[PDB]
């Protein structure tokens, strides 16, 4: 899908979705003042005005503050939607080094971690309206609003989010390992592109200035790379930093 918009984005999303897990992504971000880089839990079909629950899960990390990211449940309905923003303080900055960031999911609560340490835990409440099942995505985009992240510098582009493994464990209460309530369900190392793992988005929405693009989503040397630039322009010419 292509529109006039002059930049272009990513969003790579699991082509399956799961009730309930904890979901873990070694990740370097991107960020300039306007832009959006995040990770999150989407139930598909959300965006569906039809009277449809919107359910979702948030990290996400503002431009114009890389030294923290939002957190966020949404729930209620398109139009109708119910949130809880928060904001979290990341260190070293998420574009400067390389950090785990975990999602943990559970009919009780939601909880955000940051190399292993919690930074937000969430019980009932809004988690009670988080039903059906959520697929993993990662994106990065531009954001009209700049009062949410800044104005867009656009002189910053080209900007890229790398990904350098995810975890996804299965919720397993009481059966957990190592004592846990999670186990281990499957790992990729971003050797590849798994296209029988993932997906590319190819849209846009109002609100982005830029079109997600299968162009901006690539790997070299064991790292996912997600591109934010202008049309045309959305191969990696660096080189792909070391975790
Ligand atoms: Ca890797």
């Amino acid at each position: 899908m292509v529109s006039a918009k002059d930049f272009s984005g990513a969003e790579l999303y699991t082509l399956e979705e799961v009730q309930y897990g904890k979901f873990e992504a070694r990740m370097k971000m991107a960020a300039a003042s306007g832009t959006v880089s995040s990770m999150f839990l989407y139930q598909n079909g959300s965006e569906i005005a039809d009277g449809r629950p919107w359910v979702e899960v948030d990290i996400e990390v503002l431009g114009k503050n890389p030294g923290s990211f939002q957190s966020n449940i949404i729930t209620g309905k398109a139009g109708a939607q119910k949130t809880s923003e928060k904001h979290h303080a990341v260190s070293p900055a998420a574009d400067q080094a390389f950090h785990t960031y975990g999602l943990e999911w559970t009919p009780n609560y939601v909880r955000w971690t940051v190399d292993g340490q919690e930074v937000r835990k969430t019980e009932g409440g809004q988690v009670s309206n988080l039903t059906g099942t959520q697929g993993l995505r990662f994106n990065l985009w531009s954001s009209e609003s700049a009062a949410w992240v800044g104005q867009f510098d656009e002189s910053k582009l080209p900007l890229f989010q790398f990904i350098n493994w995810v975890k996804v464990y299965k919720y397993t209460p009481g059966q957990g390992e190592g004592g846990s309530d999670f186990t281990l369900d499957w790992t990729d190392n971003f050797d590849t592109f798994d296209g029988s793992r993932w997906g590319k988005g190819d849209w846009t929405f109002d609100g982005n200035r830029v079109d997600l693009t299968d162009k901006n989503i690539y790997s070299r040397d064991g790292m996912l790379i997600l591109a934010l630039t202008r049309k045309g322009q959305e191969s990696f010419n660096g080189q792909v930093p070391r975790d």
